[PDB]
């Protein structure tokens, strides 16, 4: 895209242009796309979530509901504020199950202050129900749409349903080319308070004056430039991601299950995923509450062999997220299970979904998979 | 100026993050380096790996930027601030006093090397050693500074460097955490990427952060390090020119003997004399405090601003900030005095001797 062009512009005009020009443009491009009225460009989605929780009023020992089937970066902010996480298993969309959410809220001795809802692999959660449950229980809804930029629910962009929404831009490898997150929200005052915290909580004075403490979370102009470049081709990439998903479905549909997106929703399919030897009757094996303890989850034989085989053909595939309710870090925390996230880890596979791939690449990969599973 | 070159290579496809860390090890001689999003993040990780917990006591420089002490707040630890000496850094005697009076042994000391000036390292290192206090050097503005030919940041168990100034929004970004213990630095590298165990899937025994620098900013970092020494020499030239043109009315305090300040920011004091140092000795329970700038300083800043020339007051000490209300601070009156009579001058390396001369003339005109 125009990444190099914009970065060159940043260095060339730094001496004369307005402050944070590309950061401003990046925020505006997200506002234009999502239709949110407020946007704040930060160093990461984790930082965006951290600020969202703080401006929402979350304090030490407060209760925060969160998805169990997710990446730990979505819930670590709860730990930063020393709040207590309550994890909820998922449904057929890979997202928080409505039944379990209601159960958790009903049984909480202390009322939860907020809910961090993850839209896993770009799939939309059942928003109408979740939004209502949060409203009726006075729970602040914070959408973790880190991998859901470009996803929609009934023509509305994921991230714009809760009081706060968060987007990420570069995947989750340990080291990435670029970096950055965007915090969006309904309340201008709260978002502007976050913009204040994002730069060390400075008062408007000639010198440095501080009434509170903040962070160093503001995005740089160089990364903002890359962000603008990425937003310019977002829709195109979303369309390509979906084409890739459909190709995988076409070539593997006979042996793998490709769970449908919610009706009247549009998943960005940022990463294509599939389940082997799966039947919907396997869902919701239980409905129990537990105190978390670490546990390993055995990969289905075909999945472990698949990853190994494709690995020898220079193709990288990965297991799905390992639920938070099975992680040692959250030992002792409350969790509500139905068995779905563990089942998905057991039979799921994350497939190569780079938009640079052609139909032949997807076909060749699929051919190698079919050969391995039989 | 290889920034654009390296960036292009990045796009043509963590190479540069690794090269950035290597360049810092090559320059500072530290055996361990970790590239992060900011110096604040680096200090945050240093404190955590150092073992700081909620309610632990952490000593810190009062005359500094809040970004250097905010991490204490992140871990809910308790700060104890210490005033400065003629180097702009922590006064050795006040440091000993604070340690002597502490109800319980402080876990660490965050020592700032203000405006690049070296602190009295031999004494401070010894004090921390004798009291089993972890020394963490905030060398955010001191990359290129040395004490007895040893790079600032390499005296403590941990050291932190920053790269792009304090503008509310900067072109680039980044920080570097260096340290003496490989295991501790590798633990920080672990925390910097969400505390992932080394395996195919995601497994976590602890929680971490997303503090790891991106490859693009790493590329910029490498380019900045390659010209660091040249920049420092120019910064020092600029400092000397200001001293030559303004030395009759402004005081430019000398760097410690056998030390080398990078003079990243040229600063000076008006109507100042060493005799007014250490005038008000006492300790307090912090309360917000307004400090009026010396009449000539405030006017100077105004005049230069009307000439499109930006100057700024020196850092306003933490012991005068509302955010730290209640916290303990040991003072001698120096950081407040420096704030009232100090000025931070334009220090861009692209400035020529004539440019500094012209700025100096406007300054002399302003103060009459
Ligand atoms: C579902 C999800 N939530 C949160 C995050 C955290 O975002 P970041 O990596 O930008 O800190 C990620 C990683 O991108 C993610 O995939
Ligand atoms: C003296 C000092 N300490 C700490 C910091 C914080 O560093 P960063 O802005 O990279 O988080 C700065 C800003 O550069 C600084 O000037």
């Amino acid at each position: 895209g125009n990444e190099l062009k914009y970065i060159e512009e940043v260095f060339k005009s730094n001496y004369i242009a307005p402050l944070g020009e590309f950061v401003n443009r990046f925020e505006q491009s997200v506002k234009d796309y999502s239709k949110s009225e407020n946007a704040l460009a930060l160093n990461s989605a984790t930082a965006a979530l951290h600020l969202a929780l703080r401006v929402a009023g979350v304090k030490q020992d407060d209760i925060v509901l969160a998805s169990s089937f997710t990446f730990i970066a979505s819930v670590a902010p709860i730990c930063y504020l020393k709040a207590k996480p309550v994890f909820i298993d998922c449904d057929e969309t890979y997202n928080i199950d409505v039944d379990l959410l209601k159960l958790a809220i009903k049984e909480c001795e202390k009322k939860p202050k907020a809910l961090i809802l993850t839209h896993l692999y770009g799939n939309a959660a059942k928003m109408d129900e979740i939004v209502e449950i949060c409203k009726e229980n006075d729970i602040v809804l914070i959408e973790d749409a880190a991998e859901a930029l470009g996803s929609f629910y009934k023509n509305k962009a994921l991230g714009t349903f809760g009081e706060f929404g968060v987007y990420s831009y570069n995947g989750n490898k340990i080291i990435t080319t670029s970096g950055g997150g965007m915090l969006i929200g309904k309340n201008k005052e709260k978002i502007e308070k976050a913009r204040f915290y994002s730069t060390q909580a400075r008062e408007n004075c000639l010198h440095y004056e501080h009434l509170d403490y903040g962070y160093n979370y503001r995005l740089s102009n160089v990364l903002g430039a890359i962000g603008v470049a990425q937003m310019e081709v977002l829709e195109q990439r979303v369309l390509k991601k979906r084409e890739i998903y459909e190709w995988y479905k076409e070539f593997l549909g006979e042996y793998f299950s490709f769970l449908d997106e919610l009706e009247n929703s549009r998943s960005n399919r940022w990463l294509s995923t599939a389940l082997i030897n799966f039947d919907k009757n396997e869902l919701n094996a239980c409905q129990k509450d537990i105190n978390i303890s670490q546990k390993n989850i055995t990969l289905h034989p075909k999945i472990s062999k698949l990853i190994e085989d494709l690995k020898n053909k220079q193709i990288e595939t990965r297991p799905l997220w390992k639920a938070m309710h099975t992680q040692e870090v959250f030992k002792g925390a409350k969790a509500y299970l139905n068995g779905n996230s563990e089942l998905f880890f057991q039979k799921g596979i994350c497939l190569p979904s780079g938009t640079a791939m052609s139909k032949d690449d997807v076909y060749e990969i699929s051919k190698l998979i079919l050969k391995s599973i039989k």
